[PDB]
């Protein structure tokens, strides 16, 4: 079993000429150490969802697409506590008509919690949390509201390891 709720924060700076290129990719890694992990544990990379980010009074809408660098489960041997994970994110323009999941208000930067999450929990805990999360998004709720419930469900009796992303775009 593992039990800790761990997170890392990364920054994504959108290029000043994104209006031309209209695509950008970033890649992040992080080594987590959960000192509570005992026995053998399987850490599952949770399938991510695209995020629609709204900037400057939601006049600039961006689509963030996330892909795990290693899509395989992480296997921790007996009392092994540390593991490396990461993901790549691709930034593209969202349709003019897209619903914003995360809004910067009047500014050009947003903090996005839980863009990518791994869990040590069972398939039952993971699937319930993941499904409620996606239904929450489909029901039109904000990313932060949904992700907080999602991380909270995963963190109850298991380890949850989250990537947070700050996105900024200042052309
Ligand atoms: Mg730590």
């Amino acid at each position: 079993a593992c039990y800790s709720e761990l997170s890392v924060q990364h920054n994504l700076v959108v290029q000043g000429d994104f209006a031309l290129t209209q695509t950008q990719m970033a890649t992040y890694e992080h080594n987590f150490n959960d000192s509570s992990c005992v026995s053998t544990n399987t850490i599952t990379p949770m399938s991510p969802a695209d995020i629609i980010v709204g900037l400057y009074n939601d006049t600039i809408k961006l689509n963030l697409h996330f892909e795990w660098t290693n899509k395989n489960n992480i296997t921790l041997s007996n009392n092994q506590t540390s593991f490396t994970s990461g993901y790549s994110v691709t930034v593209t323009p969202a349709a003019s008509n897209a619903k914003v999941n995360v809004s910067a208000g009047g500014g050009g930067s947003v903090m996005i919690n839980g863009v990518a999450t791994l869990s040590s929990a069972s398939s039952s805990t993971r699937g319930s949390a993941a499904v409620q999360f996606l239904l929450c998004l489909l029901g039109g709720k904000s990313w932060d509201a949904c992700v907080n419930s999602y991380r909270n469900a995963l963190a109850q009796n298991a380890g949850v390891y989250s990537f947070n992303l700050t996105l900024s775009y200042n052309p």
